[PDB]
């Protein structure tokens, strides 16, 4: 077990379990998007397209708000078939652009069949009410539990529709902090409302962000 | 010897051998095979390389490869961060492929920020032209395991091409502990050495010395315009 505070803090990772080496490592997330180690190049286009998410489990579990999948997305990049498995929140936001932070950090998290992982984070700035948001909040369980949700989400409307984005070469960050991730960072954040901010934070544990890595020898690369 | 190109102690066995050689069995780990699909073009750092004359300087033959130290106090800036070379050394075949071509030589010149930031600078070199610096230190490049150190002088500046464009990617050493964080430089345009001037070379020098490249895994490769 491990937390965001105390002795199990980000601090002591990687002393809490032989497993969780990685966490004091040179590839770490997540990180500060500063333009000194930025470039800007034509990247892969970012397919997302989402299906309909029906039934989706929602989950308390200590750390965050995680909402399960049910069916079968592919997200085609570079080659690779990744699945999308489920998204959470992250409150304030665990990278930050330019040393901005956002209230909300949401994480899109894919896999491939042979383990490769590529997590997809959105930034969410206070503003316009959030459609799909309300309809996570009002199940989401309080303490640690689970709950099917019994409306549909459109998956699409939390992730802006403009998909210029940031990609660099990290890790988890949340124990064990595994590297060799795939980290796509949306330029343009979505807008949630003051209420649903609140809402949130009344049953997720927070602040729940790592504290930004350092970049070592790592590029970050723009999209057009 | 702690490690080797074969054997027991083998690459597929290096983090397997001692606690501080994890790091080689990681995700962002070098060399690599520099893929166009994996690439994208931008405008990067200019590569300000230029050496000083090189006086006196030990050849040695570590059992892993010829290894040149140096005396003076080179600077490489880049990035704001200030790089002293602390040695070069050769690898053969490459250890890096470019769209999965080898070249026959790679060379690697080590530099490293007071506080331990890792860049080294890799150049190919094709079979043609016979390169006399290489000459000088083949002359005295010791056949068994030794030192020597060289009574000319050299211009590590002539085993480097003029064109310095080059291409880029966070990885790390490739001998053990191989250290992740490093950052890697690797010109576009090699250099050349005689067909001759690579038999000496394997004569002396533990050869094939190259790592197996290694997975890619979450990382770009960015070449600058
Ligand atoms: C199984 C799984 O997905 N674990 C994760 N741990 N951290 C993640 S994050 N915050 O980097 O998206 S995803
Ligand atoms: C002390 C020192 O420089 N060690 C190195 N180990 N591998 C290196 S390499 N092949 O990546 O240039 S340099
Ligand atoms: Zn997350
Ligand atoms: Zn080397």
């Amino acid at each position: 077990e491990w937390s965001y505070e105390g002795e199990k803090g980000p601090e002591h990772w990687a002393q809490l379990k032989p497993e969780f080496f990685w966490c004091k490592l040179k590839n770490q997330s997540p990180i500060n998007i500063d333009k000194k180690y930025k470039v800007k190049a034509n990247l892969p286009k970012l397919n997302l397209y989402y299906k309909t998410a029906k039934e989706s489990e929602v989950v308390n579990n200590g750390h965050t708000i995680q909402i399960n999948i049910k069916e079968d997305n592919t997200l085609n990049y570079l080659g690779e078939k990744y699945q999308l498995k489920q998204f959470h929140f992250h409150t304030p936001s665990e990278h930050t652009i330019e040393k901005k932070s956002y209230p909300l950090e949401i994480h899109f998290v894919h896999k491939t069949e042979d383990g490769k992982i590529l997590v997809v984070g959105v930034m969410a700035k206070l503003g316009k009410t959030n459609k799909e948001l309300d309809k996570i909040l009002n199940v989401a369980p309080a303490e640690e539990g689970e709950k099917i949700l019994d409306k549909n989400l459109n998956l699409n409307n939390l992730i802006p529709k403009d998909k210029r984005y940031m990609t660099y070469s990290g890790s988890l960050t949340t124990p064990p902090c595994t590297e060799g991730v795939r980290w796509i960072v949306l330029k343009k954040p979505i807008s949630i409302s003051k209420q649903q901010l609140e809402k949130l934070k009344s049953v997720m544990v927070n602040p729940n962000n790592r504290p930004v890595q350092e970049i070592n020898s790592r590029w970050i690369i723009e999209g057009f």
